[PDB]
């Protein structure tokens, strides 16, 4: 085994299909790993752990990305400032408001089933596994349903170019993007204020931290933390987590054959295709850390499917195994900034895979000897396209 050349910020690395084999050498030569310009990253479970669990030597107000400026969102904040934050939208994301929205989401994942079952095959990606989020959090934020492809438009251009090699033309499409996004949420502030909804905007829109109204600023990014945390993340278990079915077809067919397997299902698909490549952590002081000393004012990646796959924790983890227990991944992260919407996500899934694995149950790729293609970016990733074929139904 080599030592991996890579650079952690580049697209590249997330999308060439070595990157768990550069995780199997971090995680066995050097757990808190130094790239080819020097820039840290936990690479074990037990490092990003121990980072998570020290927020006052790991800050999260350094901003979350590398080589980005801290933004007006909670999860750039420390607590209790992030804390604040959390208590205004906490109340939507609870178990039972959840569950209380199991027939909308439910009738969300069949009507986009109904507009592609009568095709006999569909991209994946872009047909199921992208618009079922978008449909669910687009709800909860006040969005038009013939908006949704726009505002995950935006939103695609916001995170699958985040990349060090970003081309010209691709950053002047993210820098587009969140302009059209800027100008339409302050208007939609403005129609908020003069007639307030129970939407999520409205709900920011009448908030106070601390005794102060939130500003503008803030109201922006804010909405936008919660729009790409709904809408670029689901979407790549749901993809990933299928593909990894029908590649494994033992698996398929265990699910098929027992729907008490699908909670585990889930939460195997989560692990296996870890969304959030990495969050990133700035040093409050010099430390040293699993035998590799930090400077303050550093960033550190905490690698999330790095720690997925850590034998540590996990046994042959790159057997893809519904029946996985226990199965304590990392996809949602640790710590106070732990996912939001993690009861969300996984009512998502289970409501979209068990009326996939029911509607189309003949699913294949459209090509089992193919390799799909990941999106070269450095956050948040997954499969590009998914050309999947299945016999036709009508729809309900
Ligand atoms: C498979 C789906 C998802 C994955 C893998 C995922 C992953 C993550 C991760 C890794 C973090 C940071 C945790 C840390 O740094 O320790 C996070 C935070 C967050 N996520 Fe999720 N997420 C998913 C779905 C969602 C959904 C559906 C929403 C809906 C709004 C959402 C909203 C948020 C928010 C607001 C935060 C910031 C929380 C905070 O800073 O306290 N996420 N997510
Ligand atoms: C997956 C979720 C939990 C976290 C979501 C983080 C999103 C909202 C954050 C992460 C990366 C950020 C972008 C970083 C680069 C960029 C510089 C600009 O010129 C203005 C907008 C911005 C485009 C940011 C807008 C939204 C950002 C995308
Ligand atoms: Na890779
Ligand atoms: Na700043
Ligand atoms: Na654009
Ligand atoms: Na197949």
């Amino acid at each position: 085994l080599i030592k991996p050349d890579v650079d952690l910020t580049d697209g590249n690395f997330y999308a060439s299909r070595q990157a768990r084999e550069a995780y199997r050498w971090m995680r066995a030569n050097q757990p808190v790993f130094r790239d080819r310009n020097g820039l840290a990253a936990a690479s074990t479970y037990q490092a990003v752990i121990d980072a998570e669990r020290q927020p006052e030597l790991f800050s999260n107000a350094g901003g979350i990305r590398p080589d980005q400026d801290a933004l007006p969102m909670m999860i750039d904040m420390d607590d209790p400032a992030h804390l604040w934050r959390r208590k205004l939208v906490n109340a939507g994301f609870t178990r039972k408001r959840v569950k209380d929205k199991e027939h909308s989401i439910a009738q969300l994942c069949d009507t986009l089933i109904d507009a592609v079952c009568e095709r006999g095959e569909c991209d994946f990606v872009r047909d199921l596994a992208a618009p079922l989020p978008m449909a669910v959090i687009g709800d909860m934020l006040g969005v038009l349903p013939e908006q949704r492809e726009m505002f995950l438009r935006w939103s695609d251009d916001l995170v699958t170019f985040l990349s060090s090699q970003v081309s010209q033309e691709d950053f002047q499409v993210t820098i587009d993007a969140f302009a059209a996004y800027n100008d339409f949420t302050r208007a939609t502030i403005a129609a908020r204020r003069a007639e307030p909804t129970d939407d999520l905007v409205s709900v920011l829109v009448s908030s106070e931290v601390d005794g102060e109204r939130l500003s503008d600023d803030e109201l922006v990014m804010e909405t936008l933390l919660i729009l790409i945390g709904g809408d670029e993340t689901t979407r790549h278990t749901l993809s990933g987590g299928s593909e990894q079915l029908l590649r494994n077809r033992v698996q398929w067919d265990l699910l098929q054959s027992d729907r008490e397997l699908l909670p585990g299902a889930i939460e195997e698909m989560l692990r296996w295709t870890a969304p959030v490549k990495n969050m990133c952590r700035m040093l409050t002081a010099d430390t040293e850390f699993h035998g590799t000393a930090l400077s303050k004012g550093e960033k550190i990646m905490l690698l999330f499917e790095s720690a997925n796959f850590d034998e540590a924790v996990f046994t042959d983890p790159e057997k893809f195994d519904i029946q996985r227990n226990p199965n304590s991944h990392l996809a949602f992260g640790f710590g106070t900034h732990f996912c939001m919407g993690n009861q969300l996500a996984r009512l998502e899934l289970s409501l979209m895979t068990a009326r996939v694995v029911q509607r189309l149950p003949d699913l294949r790729l459209a090509d089992q000897d193919s390799r799909l293609p990941l999106r070269p970016a450095n956050f948040v990733s997954g499969l590009e396209s998914m050309p999947v074929v299945f016999t036709p139904s009508r729809p309900l």
